[PDB]
């Protein structure tokens, strides 16, 4: 029996009490049969009218009424009010019945993800066809949840109880989400481990502007057009000699994928640039006087007259096939291309890699891909997999009967108002055409200042966690469908994990508590840890090898042992040894795997009978021999 | 860049420079420890024409000659790239290259 005021004054809209409570808390008013519910966020202190001050100035006692929804006839609460609070209402705290139905609903739609922060006996309800369809984004400050809340929406979402045929993609540039999903998901990336394939993309799934951006930088001259003339006989030839079915010479059209090998186009182009001829003025490539790339050498100059102003394109090329960053991309192991062009496989089997997997999740950690050219790959990834759905729209395998929902880490990067990539001009097109064909979209980032405005404004629903800076609060202020006064005036002090879901996706914009996934499944990136790794005492480094290694652009030393097994046990969970090189293999928590070198065995018994391990194993190994960790 | 640090460190710092001092080392930095593109802009000041085309011809062809007069560990005709950090004559370049 909280009694604070009653309405004494109606002029319209801004009502008037008179008195004798959380701030993001609604309220309780019923009238006669119908209970009015909504956000009085003007209340006491703000609340008292600036006309009557001058009377009291001492106190703060009024309400003002401007609700947000009606409970029905018994039914359910839903928006709007077909009637305003008049004289001798009575406004009490809402109840836990209220908060169970009023977020309540018999639809097998939603799904629960979080808790509400009055009570966490709450669901927190939210369709998945609106968050699939409408688009979404999560955005807060780099110390609020932000990777820890994708991961719980990922892993509720995932589940195969309720949905055994899942199907989303997720982008990663961390690699920090592969850890949370131990075995669940399908996780890709540059370099490979054990139980881990390779994250490649074919370059022949490519436009010609999309190749033409990436390993030639934007070509704006004649000899512009003789690549573009150039691959279309090489993609012509390879037509001819092996029949593909549904297409032609006549409906031929450079920017279809047909397979081609990259290296023949090099050796054939570059090779006409310079060579003697034999016989002034032919330009025949037998006046001239395979498996490796060593050219032979020429006598001095004549020149070929097969030749342009693209010299420097040529030997910048050639330099990106040498180089062994790029091997997923120019070598793909599986689909790497010989001299004739004819491939091992076709990309089916790679769509079905990527989703096609029993596996729900897939994941493509881009941290080990060069950051020059990020953000023109991202545009790859996006446009291949489109391309992928649309013309199968009817078929069985399709967004229609199986939707998407693509995820993208730290966004703002690549939807800048003024950003002039492959990127944002690929999700932009998803944005709008992809609402039927089944194609959600999910953003991630810490600062959507420099996300483009029309971008921002078209997604469904906005999990807003904490900002500080005051730059991004209005911006996305001014993008909100149904906000309200009493809910958006709280953003920049949210306790971590927490946040604010709105949009079309919910009935309500409600403030959750998502729920933290299951420790030992979260979000992690095994960054090195300086103060741990500073602390040890020097080693006497051995500067030698660091040369070769840079000098032959490789990252394993010949040093290493391969075929050692392993039998399981800080954490210490599996251990090697050999005593043929006295190599021992050590491997803990997370993968790490250590070869420490020149050790007695006598240790390693010492070690097994030692029962002791964790604060024993740094005794006499931590800092005692020379390891090349794998 | 102003050199008013090594002061601060008495015994403490290992500091380089362009005058050599009693205990204090001369920055040296290897000119053949460069690589192709911008060994040409700080010698050169920048070639765009057949002088920045003939210049790698001459750069690669003394690399390969002190591969075959002496042994690095990896590196073969075929893995040798022109910004493998892999010593040559200066000298030898202009010398050759300006008497031609
Ligand atoms: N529900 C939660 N309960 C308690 N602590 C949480 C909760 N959610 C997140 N945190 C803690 O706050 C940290 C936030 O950092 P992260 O989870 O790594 O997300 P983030 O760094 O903002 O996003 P990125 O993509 O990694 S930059 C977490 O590591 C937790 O320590």
């Amino acid at each position: 029996s909280t009694y604070i005021g009653t309405v004494q004054d109606v002029n319209g809209a801004n009502i008037r009490v008179v008195l004798d409570g959380q701030i993001g808390s609604f309220v309780r008013i019923p009238i006669g049969y119908i209970n009015l519910f909504g956000i009085v966020s003007q209340v006491g202190a703000g609340a008292v009218p600036d006309k009557l001050l001058e009377v009291e100035p001492y106190g703060h006692r009024w309400i003002s009424v401007q609700l947000v929804g009606e409970e029905g006839i018994k039914k359910e609460f839903e928006r709007g009010v077909s009637q305003y609070p008049t004289i001798g209402d009575k406004v009490h705290i809402v109840t836990e019945p209220d908060l169970k139905k009023i977020y309540g609903t018999q639809n097998k739609k939603y799904i629960s993800l979080g808790n509400i922060a009055s009570v966490d006996s709450i669901p927190a309800l939210v369709n998945i066809d609106t968050l699939v369809t409408r688009h979404s984004a999560v955005l807060g400050s780099t110390g609020s949840g932000k990777s820890t809340t994708v991961t719980s929406i990922l892993q509720r979402i995932s589940d195969m109880s309720q949905f055994p045929s899942a199907r989303i993609i997720v982008f990663d540039i961390h690699g920090e989400y592969a850890a949370a999903f131990k075995g669940k998901a399908k996780v890709y990336k540059v370099t490979p481990s054990n139980n881990e394939l390779k994250l490649s993309i074919p370059y022949w799934a490519l436009t010609c502007d999309e190749f033409l951006s990436v390993a030639f930088g934007g070509l704006e001259g004649s000899g512009r057009n003789a690549l573009i003339d150039k691959i279309y006989e090489l993609k012509l030839q390879t037509l001819k000699r092996q029949e593909y079915e549904g297409i032609n010479e006549d409906s031929l059209t450079v920017d279809t994928p047909i397979p081609f090998s990259i290296h023949k186009l090099w050796f054939d182009l570059y090779r006409a640039e310079i060579s003697t001829h034999y016989v002034q003025g032919s330009h025949s490539e037998e006046n001239e006087a395979s498996l490796k790339v060593v050219p032979p050498i020429y006598m001095p100059h004549y020149l070929s007259n097969r030749g342009k102003n693209i010299r420097k394109p040529l030997e910048g090329l050639a330099s990106l096939l040498k180089d062994p960053r790029y091997e997923f991309l120019f070598n793909a192991d599986d689909w790497s291309v010989n001299l004739d062009g004819k491939t091992n496989k076709d990309l089916d089997a790679l769509l079905e890699t990527w989703v096609g997997s029993e596996e729900s999740i897939s994941i493509f950690d881009l941290s080990g891909m060069p950051s020059s050219i990020l953000d023109t790959l991202i545009g790859i990834l996006i446009r291949i997999l489109y391309d992928s759905l649309f013309w199968s729209r009817n078929q069985p395998e399709g967004g229609r009967e199986r939707p998407l929902l693509v995820v993208l880490e730290e966004a703002h990067t690549y939807l800048g108002k003024d950003s002039r990539g492959i990127a944002i001009d690929g999700v932009r097109k998803i944005v709008k055409e992809g609402r039927k064909y089944g194609i959600g979209m999910m953003l991630v980032s810490q600062r959507p200042s420099e996300i483009d405005s029309t971008i921002l404004s078209q997604c469904g629903t906005l999990f807003a966690l904490r900002m500080n800076n005051s730059s991004d609060r209005n911006h996305v202020l001014g993008a909100v469908s149904d906000s309200f006064e009493g809910l958006m005036g709280m953003l920049p002090t949210l306790r971590t994990g927490e946040a604010i879901i709105i949009g079309e996706s919910v009935r309500l914009p409600m403030r959750t508590i998502i729920s933290p996934p299951p420790f030992g499944r979260r979000p992690d990136s095994l960054d090195p840890d300086v103060t741990a790794k500073w602390s040890n005492n020097r080693v006497q480094g051995d500067y030698k090898e660091v040369l070769t290694l840079w000098r032959q652009k490789k990252v394993r030393s010949q040093r290493i042992v391969e075929n050692i097994k392993r039998l399981p046990v800080s954490n210490i969970l599996s251990i090697g040894y050999e005593a043929d090189s006295m190599t021992l293999e050590i491997e803990f928590n997370h993968g790490l795997v250590y070869q420490y070198y020149d050790v007695p065995e006598t240790l390693h018994t010492e070690l097994l009978a030692a029962e002791s391990h964790g604060k024993f194993f740094n005794s006499q190994i931590k800092n005692n021999y020379r390891f090349s960790r794998i």
